[PDB]
């Protein structure tokens, strides 16, 4: 079972029914749920740190990326929140609102496995990651935003800016499952 923290977004519940389609279980959880609690149940095999409006409202989170030893995925503020707990930066930027961009895969690593090169996905561009944190690297980009997709050059934290768990995300399911892969599903 996937745990995921309500960072407050509107399509937390899109992640659980996203991962339902591929058959596997997941549990919304507070923000605050404290890393012991999640990792102390044996049925817990990764972390998704969700989107959500406010960045100064989800720290336990920094403590959750710092410390987890489950992979963690964390969506469009949860993968910001990941790149200031290890020192990256973030920022405002321009393309505010909700819209299908083209994303490019650099690095098939995983996240990517399984999914063309180019995609369309569903991404708000209000903040972007603007200094991948040291250690990390850049898995995908679009025409406005650098980083549309990260993760720790050998630990299995990854991070994307755009949102695999609604419809209009291209191979957004097949993201999802890559990452349950990590967890340690199967998949025919």
């Amino acid at each position: 079972m996937i745990v995921i923290l309500d960072n407050g977004g509107q399509y937390v519940h899109r992640i659980h029914r996203s991962l339902k389609y591929i058959g596997v279980s997941s549990k919304i959880v507070p923000n605050t749920t404290p890393l012991e609690e999640i990792e102390s149940n044996k049925e817990v095999k990764g972390i998704i740190l969700s989107g959500g409006p406010d960045i100064e409202k989800a720290k336990n989170c920094i403590d959750i990326a710092l410390n987890a030893k489950l992979p963690i995925l964390g969506i469009c503020l949860g993968h910001q929140l990941i790149a200031l707990a290890y020192g990256g930066e973030v920022g405002r930027a321009e393309a505010e609102e909700y819209a299908l961009t083209k994303v490019y895969v650099d690095k098939e690593n995983d996240l990517f496995k399984n999914v063309p090169r180019e995609f369309n996905a569903w991404a708000s561009h209000k903040d972007e990651v603007k200094k991948v944190p040291e250690g990390f690297e850049i898995l995908a980009h679009s025409d406005i935003c650098q980083v549309e997709a990260m993760k720790h050059k050998t630990k299995p934290i990854y991070g994307v800016q755009f949102h695999p768990e609604v419809a209009h995300t291209e191979y957004g399911n097949e993201i999802l499952k890559n990452f349950c892969k990590v967890c340690g599903y199967k998949f025919e």
